[PDB]
């Protein structure tokens, strides 16, 4: 399965993480793909069981996206393919928790590197979706937004033979058009090379400024969209904990730091 061999988890390290919180009256909090690893979606780069550590999986660039009518029906094909079981995935007892902390008034701010929704079925609602959501789709031409639930139904009689990943198996595959203009839908989410607005980037450090330590949760911080959060809160200077199973680009800043599966730890973690 999807979570990464960790050794047993030590209580010393958890007691530090304890003591980093209770220091904090409006914790920020990043997370990565490793908080979902539990809900049965797979990370990236976990050493051994990672989707780019152990297999051949490539993310679809942006820009061949956007300039390939035949790219976009790979693209789709598998989607469509994967959707009922990538949208019935279940937030874990971390998910669960950050909520219960946002409930207390001690989590300041969530913003998640993941596409799964699970921050959202869990009900956290001081968040940002910092790559978008695999449940949202976007109009290339008008903007408007729709629910990838809804194209599921006419991906089925657009398609009806696949009801019954290369070029060739994909030929009677074809993708909707933008109801509103007849325009190009993609997921709302940053494929390779789409960087993030810049305001809505603008936006999070804005909530930044107000909290007083950072948390980050099952993320390498390979990616820079990622690290430029753990960057900023060290030019705030925040106090910086990281509860993560592999090593992370920020374990340099970080205070704290404790190595073991985030729905083992946090939830003892006390806010009294
Ligand atoms: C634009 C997009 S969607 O980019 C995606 C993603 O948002 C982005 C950033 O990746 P990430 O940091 O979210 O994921 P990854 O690099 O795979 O790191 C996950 C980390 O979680 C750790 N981990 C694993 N399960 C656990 C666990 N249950 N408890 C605590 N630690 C765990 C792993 O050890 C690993 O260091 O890169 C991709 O191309
Ligand atoms: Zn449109």
């Amino acid at each position: 399965h999807m979570v990464p061999a960790c050794p047993p988890p030590n209580p010393h390290q958890v007691e530090q993480l304890q003591d980093f919180v209770s220091q904090s009256q409006r914790l920020f909090v990043m997370t990565g793909a490793g908080i979902s690893t539990e809900s049965g979606i797979p990370d990236y780069r976990s050493e051994g069981v990672g989707l780019y550590s152990r297999t051949e999986r490539r993310p679809i660039q942006h820009s061949e996206f956007v300039q390939s009518q035949a790219a976009r029906r790979r693209y789709w094909a598998r989607n469509f393919v994967g959707w009922p079981s990538f949208s019935s995935h279940e937030p874990n007892s971390a998910h669960v928790n950050l909520c219960k902390w946002e409930r207390a008034g001690r989590l300041h701010w969530l913003v998640t590197q993941n596409v799964d929704a699970l921050h959202t079925k869990a009900g956290q609602c001081r968040l940002s979706e910092l790559h978008g959501c695999t449940h949202r789709v976007i109009c290339l031409g008008c903007q408007t937004v729709t629910k990838r639930s809804e194209l599921q139904e006419r991906f089925l009689n657009l398609n009806p033979s696949w009801n019954e990943l290369t070029d060739e198996q994909v030929s009677d595959f074809q993708v909707p058009a933008c109801t509103k203009c007849g325009g190009i839908l993609k997921p709302q989410v940053t494929f390779f090379g789409d960087t993030v607005n810049r305001g809505f980037v603008f936006s999070i450090y804005e909530q930044m400024k107000q909290a007083d330590a950072m948390l980050i949760v099952g993320s390498s911080l390979q990616v820079y969209s990622g690290y430029r959060f753990a960057l900023n809160a060290k030019e705030l200077h925040l106090p910086i904990a990281i509860l993560n199973i592999g090593p992370t680009r920020a374990d340099h800043l970080a205070k704290v730091k404790v190595s073991a599966r985030c729905g083992d730890v946090l939830p003892h973690i006390l806010l009294q």
